[PDB]
RNA sequence: UCCUGCGGCCUCUACUCUGCAGUUGUGGAAGGUCCAGUUUUGAGGGGCUAUUACAAC
RNA sequence: UGCAGAGUAGAGGCCGCAGGA
């Protein structure tokens, strides 16, 4: 057999990447062997999988790994490795349905053994090499098996071009209507991988090309470029043609893998402040919006604007990164564990299913050092043992308890729910990260923060960090936080006086109101009569508004039936701990049933349905804690669908809440399921529980306003402030003179536009040629005046408003109750909406004013750079 | 002096797969919401509210 | 009816690297 003439003519890069193909293999298997504690073939890893099959395996769990990394590491393997299968089912007249080691050994072996000999034909001015003598046992044993592995490789990984790139069968018909003539091989094809390549026993060996593709399979993409471009395998196609990018995206969409900074984040916060805040882009418009668009080289039109507010977890990130607090660590989550609780669990509708349940990995540390704790090279969690399932685990719903328990494979991130940041104090610096223990594979036991801040409170921090330094800001949050803890102590002794109440160095208005009703003698629970009273009320309303809207609206049954698991559940008493009530699998059941419940007037689907709630323990004879008023939807008759569900449960819930009402008129003590007269919240607080329950149970919550005095003070001090009064100066209102008086900046020119508001609307009272409402865009100061005659304003736009409502035929004969709520709420729900986004979006600016000036400090303190010049007033 | 290829970071869109959607307790300094001769200075006042979290099923 | 995670793909911004004319 002769060298492929492709190969002797590029010999010197095939000399160069076979030397890179076979370093690649090498260094993933070195990588598994260290990883697991264990001529490639022979390699300790190689030799593992040969003798893996030689009686009962000893070490199942290495065999197991090797077997999972090898398919990781190189792609191409999963494919091989099933051809290999169907091969050996052929070959020894067997019917094995599934890939195992000897599979894997096999194709690597041949894939090693070939790579070999061609390295050393192209890394050698002459060796004659009896491997290449016609009729040999490396040809017969090892190279022509190879060349037809290679070939059916290559049929897959077209396919696989469809799946990965959008490829269609016009597009790769110069390959695929090609290869094969009649069926044959057609090594006449210019891009064929097998030839006879000069052998009388006309035996297919690897075509030059079909080396290429063994060698490319082992590079990265990168090298497959470099590679590939040297080689005349392109037959017509230029280097600018699709037919070339089809080819090289070919030979590299299975190849080998091999095994965020101060910077990063710096310049994520300067691309966080160049694109529009949410609440501000819906106010603008269309030619403004129109600015935070880009229109694409392939003519895709690109949106400069934020999908939330990452101002919060990218200061964070900054602190991290930066390693600024010594003693802070903020809460962050590390995945899931799921255990298996029953493989067979017989749910309310009668049908078993797995029953898994999920705990949360939540923890304390720097992102970085979290996550470099969360996956252990050996792929199990921090120092659980327990292991972390992979993309490549796809087991829905399974049923076998060997494979639990599993922690969902999840990237660290920052626990930011309810506008809030949690934190844990450490008291030693450099500290490791606090991940949970798990207990019994089943618990995952977790820590209480040490105190919690609003998000709102997160623009001081920044700011007070800039002026005063990270480490100065850290001792003021463990001061403040200490405070309380001293302040809690003191309660559980009862050594908190009206006379000694100020020595603990908190304001009052940083005191629960729980505390000042303690010291002032007038400490009380709430009302629960008074509340149960209103309660029913507001409930007996609220059906009713619903009996009459279904009623005019004759409808998503998916709705109905979210109201009625709900409300169903809220009904439901609780006992022993609330262990009785409805669970979350049965849950979701009980809701979709309802959703989807449609009798044909069939009479085994309304027992079917029926029996749900009966096994529910909500309705039936026996049950203890029944729901009050559902049973009486299945008197007399079963419903026949949702709809008939919701109807016949809306009017018993009437009668029942009418029954209540009634007796509370008659003074009357009345319960109902949900509200619970043993619960505190009814009950006078004492000091000493409440101090317990402050120091012990929750997170200290942080107040607002903890860096204002100090960052006044400084403010003060600083002489181009001079003219500002103190006594009427919030941080929002400091931070812009900052900017504005000691940095000659301003906020970017977007907060200046004009900006429109339904409200506005309505005070501006301005109506186009048929008689709708005009869409206006005010500056600030526009609405600034409209807001001080909002008064007298919204007068006129009612009296106009009540008339056109009159106008239209339906809302004609209306009462002036019925008119006069409907403006009621329009006006009411307007103005909430304009003044809460007035708000917010003038805390953007402080926001972006401080990522501005964090990143500019990071950059300046980096690199051959200056930045003294820049302004957020130039963002754009 | 630019074009082709590769890696990292962040965001958006499409697709697949896998999962979740409940209870009780505690907690209203904080968070949410509503009222006003309140704020364009998440500043302040009054009312209503378990929403983050943790524990247990 | 809604939410979450991972993978892959595509488009885009910024940074870094390689190669050919
Ligand atoms: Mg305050």
């Amino acid at each position: 057999m002769n060298i492929p003439a492709l190969v002797e003519n590029q010999k010197k890069y095939f000399g160069t990447y076979s030397v890179m193909a076979m370093l690649n293999a090498q260094t993933v298997l070195d990588h598994i062997q260290k990883v697991a504690d264990i001529n490639l073939w022979f390699h300790p890893v190689m030799s593992h999988l040969y003798n893996a099959k030689n009686g009962y395996d000893k070490q199942p769990e290495k065999t197991m790994f090797i077997i999972e990394r090898l398919q990781s590491y190189f792609p191409f393997l999963k494919i091989m490795a099933e051809n290999q299968r169907e091969y050996s089912n052929g070959k020894y007249k067997q019917n094995r349905v599934e890939v195992n080691s000897n599979d894997i050994f096999e194709v690597l072996k041949r894939a090693f053994g070939v790579l070999k000999m061609y390295r050393d034909l192209t890394n050698a001015y002459k060796t004659y090499e009896e491997k290449l003598n016609d009729g040999c046992e490396f040809l017969t044993s090892t190279e022509q098996p190879l060349s037809g592995m290679i070939n059916n490789y290559y049929t897959v990984a077209l396919r696989n071009m469809n799946e990965r790139y959008g490829y269609k069968t016009e597009d790769l018909a110069f390959i695929q209507d090609k290869r094969f003539k009649f069926s044959q091989v057609n090594t006449g094809f210019f891009l064929s991988l097998q030839d006879y390549n000069g052998d009388t026993q006309k035996k297919l060996h690897l075509s030059g090309v079909g080396i290429a593709l063994l060698i490319c399979l082992f590079l990265d993409k990168q090298y497959i470029n470099i590679f590939l471009s040297r080689l005349p395998i392109f037959s017509s196609y230029n280097a600018q043609s699709e037919e070339r990018r089809i080819i090289i995206r070919s030979f590299g969409i299975n190849s080998i893998k091999l095994p965020k900074s101060n910077k990063s984040v710096a310049m994520d916060m300067l691309n966080e402040v160049k694109r529009c805040p949410d609440e501000l882009f819906t106010t603008l418009s269309a030619e403004k919006q129109s600015r935070f668009r880009i229109i694409s080289d392939d003519h895709n039109e690109v949106l400069m604007k934020r999908s939330s507010d990452r101002f919060v977890p990218l200061l964070l990130q900054y602190i991290d990164y930066g390693k600024l607090f010594d003693h802070i660590r903020f809460h962050v989550n590390m995945g899931k564990l799921r255990y298996l609780l029953k493989a067979d669990k017989t749910c309310i509708d009668g049908q078993t299913r797995v029953r898994v349940i999920e705990q949360p990995l939540n923890g304390f540390g720097r992102l970085e050092e979290a996550e470099t704790m969360r996956k252990q090279e050996n792929g199990t969690f921090g120092n659980s043992g327990i292991r972390i399932r992979d993309f490549e685990n796809m087991k829905r719903d399974d049923a076998n308890p060997a494979n639990y328990p599993y922690i969902v494979d999840t990237y660290t991130h920052y626990i930011l729910e309810n506008n809030k940041v949690e934190m844990f104090i450490n008291d030693k610096e450099d500290s490791a990260p606090l991940l949970p223990v798990i207990e019994d594979d089943r618990y995952v036991v977790k820590t209480i923060p040490s105190c919690r801040m609003s998000t709102l409170e997160i623009p001081a921090m920044a700011f007070h960090m800039f002026l005063f330094g990270s480490k100065k800001t850290e001792k003021l949050i463990v001061d403040v936080h200490n405070r309380y803890k001293r302040l809690f102590q003191a309660m559980q002794k009862e050594e908190v006086t009206a006379e000694n109440i100020a020595s603990f160095g908190i304001a009052e208005s940083d005191l629960p109101q729980k505390i000042l009703d303690l010291i002032s003698g007038n400490a009380h629970g709430k009302d629960v009569d008074a509340f149960i009273r209103l309660t029913v009320d507001d409930m007996l309303t609220d059906t009713e508004r619903r009996i009459k809207r279904f009623k005019d609206d004759r409808i998503s049954t998916g709705k109905l039936a979210d109201f009625l698991a709900k409300d169903i559940v809220l009904f439901q008493p609780s006992v022993n701990d609330g262990e009785n009530k409805i669970t979350g699998l049965n849950y979701r059941i009980m809701q979709s049933a309802i959703a989807v419940y449609d009798s044909g007037d069939d009479y085994e689907a309304k027992q079917q349905f029926k029996l749900m709630f009966e096994k529910a323990r909500l309705i039936g004879k026996g049950t203890t804690e029944p729901h009050p008023f559902l049973y009486k939807v299945f008197a007399r008759s079963i419903p026949a669908n949702a709809v008939e569900f919701y109807e016949r449960y809306l009017i018993e819930r009437k009668f029942y809440l009418t029954g209540l009402s009634n007796e509370i008129k008659k003074g009357n003590r009345v319960d109902v399921p949900f509200i619970r007269r043993d619960q505190n919240k009814w009950k006078t607080p004492a000091m000493k529980t409440l101090g317990r329950i402050y120091s012990e149970d929750l997170p200290v919550e942080l107040p607002r306003q903890m860096f204002d005095n100090e960052i006044k003070s400084h403010l003060k001090s600083l002489p181009q402030m001079e003219g500002i009064d103190f006594n009427n100066a919030n941080v929002t209102y400091l931070i812009a003179e900052y900017m504005k008086r000691v940095l000659d900046d301003d906020f970017q020119t977007f907060y200046q536009w004009n900006r429109n508001y339904r409200y506005m609307d309505m005070l501006k009272g301005e109506y186009d040629r048929k008689g709708s409402l005009q869409h206006c865009f005010t500056s600030v100061e526009e609405r600034e005046g409209l807001w001080k005659e909002r008064a007298s304003r919204t007068e006129r736009y009612r009296k106009q408003a009540s008339n056109k409502i009159r106008s239209n035929r339906q809302m004609r004969n209306a009462s002036s109750e019925e008119i006069e709520t409907i403006l009621d709420k329009r006006l009411s729900n307007s103005r909430n909406e304009y003044q809460k986004s007035e708000k917010v979006i003038r805390r953007y600016r402080v926001q972006d004013a401080l990522l501005f000036l964090l990143a500019k400090k990071t950059l300046t303190e980096l690199a051959d750079f200056d930045g003294e010049r820049f302004k957020l007033k130039e963002i754009m």
